């Protein structure tokens, strides 16, 4: 069952063996992955987040990120760890209350403490909508239609070398699969679709690092959302999918009544399917209850590129239709050495105060702000450009924005930059070496937001900084609740910090 709008959500320290290896875990809800929290379209969300972890070698305090949710108003309630609040300590519980006006589709939570997600804790969490624009172009969209993709460790976050590359030891499609070294035939998953019916599948990566080709034989897929927004219809036979992406593409059960295979196969770790790694199994009601026998083609004929991607609404692209057209014009100068990730030549390493907190405080420029150098501040109401020219060590990097979507001005492996009709999103691939990929948005929602690569190995070696959006509207755009002005306090008594 879906839980939410309104729910409690216990985190919780258990055994698990998903690949068949029994490993200590973080958990939402006793689960791996956690449940879904779901609603509709502008409701009121409260996530009464109950911190009962016991374990050190996961890290005891936590803190949620509520992925693609813009939090206008209430950025108290974003979830980044020294960014927006200190983290929940053990034995206590916190009410994430905030609305979702003006978004509807398929987003996640994780731990946005340290590499704590990498753990366990992450989950789909989808805003359903009414009047959805896309309703006739299938039949069934529910929990059943959910696809995650996940990465699994067998060694704990917290011993993986800081600036490393960090490899898995399976994948992980709903909850399932098998591991890549001492492979056993432990169960796989399946999804079950009805000869004849149309499906909204809901793909969503709950990665900590690795891209996944993605792909169900025989069968191909018509995206009709990207990372929450609405797209035109763009049919598929592979997608490639990035940490933290999500999409929403149809699948017609127009196959003979048979067994499927479905494959996700990662950048890094065990290459290929033998021994049934990298996949999950597509059922049709009917079928025998056997594997399947299905062959991938050597090459794929339709992948998605994302410059095929437009939205189906007509969103355009703000400012003006050439590099540097916007209010504010922003190069990032983007390095990895020495195990350290820098943006601008700071390496991100998390503050004492949260942003929000030093905000709230009196502190008024980016250059009162700690850490010093990782936070840049926006000014109001203004058209924003990023460039990310790729190039540093560990791509390809997936490139996410707090508090927002931005237009994809210039896409991966393509130097001709679109200022017409390009997809929006929230997690980019910035590509390779020589791309320029850009993104733009506007500035309506004052706060501290986090910019960072999503491979959580890098974001822990230092790969972020914060946009301080509207520093001089922050206080009265975000009131707090009590509860969480108590945070800090509560905080830095347990673990004996002076602030
Ligand atoms: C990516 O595009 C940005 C512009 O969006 C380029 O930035 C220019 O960089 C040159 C020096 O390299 C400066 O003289 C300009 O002031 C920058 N802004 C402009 C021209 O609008 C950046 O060089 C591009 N990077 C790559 C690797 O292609
Ligand atoms: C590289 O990206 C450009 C810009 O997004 C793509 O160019 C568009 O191509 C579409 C489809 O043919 C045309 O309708 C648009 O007018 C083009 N826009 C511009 C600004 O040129 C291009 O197709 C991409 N290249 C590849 C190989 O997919
Ligand atoms: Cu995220
Ligand atoms: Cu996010
Ligand atoms: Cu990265
Ligand atoms: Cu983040
Ligand atoms: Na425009």
């Amino acid at each position: 069952a879906q839980i939410g709008p309104v729910t409690d959500l216990h985190i919780t320290n258990a055994n698990i063996s998903p690949d068949g290896f029994s490993r200590p875990a973080v958990l939402a809800g006793g689960t791996f992955p956690g449940p879904t929290i779901a609603g509709n379209t502008g409701d009121n969300f409260q996530i009464t987040v109950f911190n009962d972890l016991t374990d050190p070698s996961m890290l005891t305090d936590t803190s949620i990120h509520w992925h693609g949710l813009f939090q206008k108003g209430t950025n108290w309630a974003d979830g980044p760890a020294f960014v927006t609040q200190c983290p929940i300590i053990t034995g206590q519980s916190f009410d994430y209350n905030f609305n979702v006006p003006g978004q509807a589709g398929t987003f996640w939570y994780h731990s946005h403490l340290s590499t704590q997600y990498c753990d366990g804790l992450r989950g789909p969490f989808v805003v359903y909508d009414p009047n959805d624009p896309n309703a006739s172009l299938y039949d069934v969209d529910d929990d059943t239609t959910i696809i995650t993709l996940a990465d699994w460790y067998h060694t704990l976050a917290q011993q993986e070398p800081i600036g490393a590359a960090i490899t898995a030891d399976a994948t992980l499609i709903n909850g399932l699969g098998r591991s890549f070294t001492n492979t056993t035939a432990s169960p796989l998953s399946v999804i079950t679709v009805q000869s004849g019916k149309r499906y909204r599948m809901r793909l969503v990566s709950i990665s900590c690092d690795p891209n996944y080709l993605f792909s169900i034989d025989g069968h191909d897929m018509t995206i009709i959302e990207v990372d929450g927004v609405n797209s035109q219809q763009l049919t598929v036979d592979q997608i490639q999918i990035f940490a933290a992406q999500r999409y929403s593409f149809v699948l017609n059960a127009n196959q003979p009544v048979g067994n499927y295979w479905i494959r996700a196969q990662p950048n890094s770790g065990g290459q290929g399917f033998d021994g049934g790694i990298n996949s999950a199994i597509l059922r049709y009601e009917g079928a025998t209850v056997e594997d399947p026998t299905t062959t991938a083609p050597t090459t794929f004929s339709n992948p998605l590129v994302e410059t095929d991607l437009h939205p189906l609404a007509d969103l355009g692209v703000p400012g003006q239709p050439f590099r540097g057209g916007a209010d504010d014009p922003l190069v990032l100068n983007l390095a990895f050495a020495n195990g350290r990730f820098s943006i601008d030549g700071v390496s991100f390493v998390p503050p004492t105060v949260p942003v929000l907190l030093q905000i709230l405080s009196g502190a008024q420029n980016a250059q009162d702000l700690l850490p010093a150098g990782s936070v840049i501040s926006l000014p109001s109401n203004s058209v924003i450009e990023v460039a990310l020219p790729a190039g540093a060590a560990g791509g390809p990097h997936p490139f996410h924005l707090h508090g927002h979507n931005f237009a994809v001005v210039q896409s991966a492996n393509n130097a001709t930059p679109n200022y017409v009709n390009p997809i929006w999103r929230d997690t980019v691939s910035i590509g390779g070496t020589g791309d320029n990929v850009t993104i733009r948005f506007t500035t309506n929602n004052p706060g501290p937001w986090f910019l960072h690569c999503h491979i959580d190995w890098h974001l822990e070696a230092g790969f972020a900084i914060v946009f301080a959006e509207d520093i001089p509207d922050t206080a009265s755009a975000n009131p707090v609740p009590q509860a969480w002005s108590d945070l800090c306090p509560a905080y830095d008594q347990a673990h004996n910090i002076s602030t």
